[PDB]
């Protein structure tokens, strides 16, 4: 895929900024005031009028941030901030219960072998059943604190283009012949 995924900012129920569309295979999330970039996503010059104090101290805290690494359809998170990042990954939960990744820890948010087998057993249980593995190409990622989703400071929703593609291909050879 062109871009193996698209990242989304949220400050609580408010999007905020552009889609960040990812084209390197490694690449960090911070809360830099820096521009953003192809390896970079960094969401401190982004501005929210609504931006309430709680909101601009979690983004205080966010730091270096999140370092997401994406390599044989498999995608890992770095936390490189000294606060927690928490993830919510239906696929990583697979094996809605949200991981906290602590301060120089990592964590495989994404497996493809895992994927490719609930993919091949569901293409036996019909169109509906594919089409639900939608739901663990999305997952969502919040800074400094955890958790609805919409309730917390700074989060980001990243849509896993690869998998996707994937699910469209098999959705597409399950057309019925009539």
């Amino acid at each position: 895929p062109a871009f193996w995924c698209s990242i989304s900012y949220y400050e609580l129920n408010q999007r905020v900024g552009e889609t960040f569309h990812a084209s390197q295979p490694s690449m960090t999330v911070d809360g830099f005031t820096d521009p953003s970039n192809s390896e970079r996503f960094c969401l401190g010059l982004l501005s929210n009028v609504n931006r309430n104090a709680a909101v601009e101290l979690t983004r205080r805290h966010i730091g270096r941030g999140v370092r997401l690494y994406y390599i044989g359809g498999e995608v890992f998170a770095e936390c490189l901030s000294d606060s927690a990042i928490f993830v919510q990954s239906p696929n990583c939960n697979q094996r809605a219960t949200v991981c906290k990744i602590p301060p120089g820890c990592n964590l495989k948010i994404f497996n493809n072998q895992e994927f490719a087998a609930l993919l091949a057993q569901s293409v036996n249980q019909g169109f509906e059943a594919v089409y639900q593995l939608t739901r663990m190409c999305t997952i969502r990622m919040s800074f400094v604190k955890g958790w609805t989703v919409t309730s917390t400071p700074c989060w980001i929703e990243l849509h896993l283009n690869g998998p996707l593609q994937w699910l469209d291909k098999v959705l597409t050879q399950m057309g019925s012949p009539s």
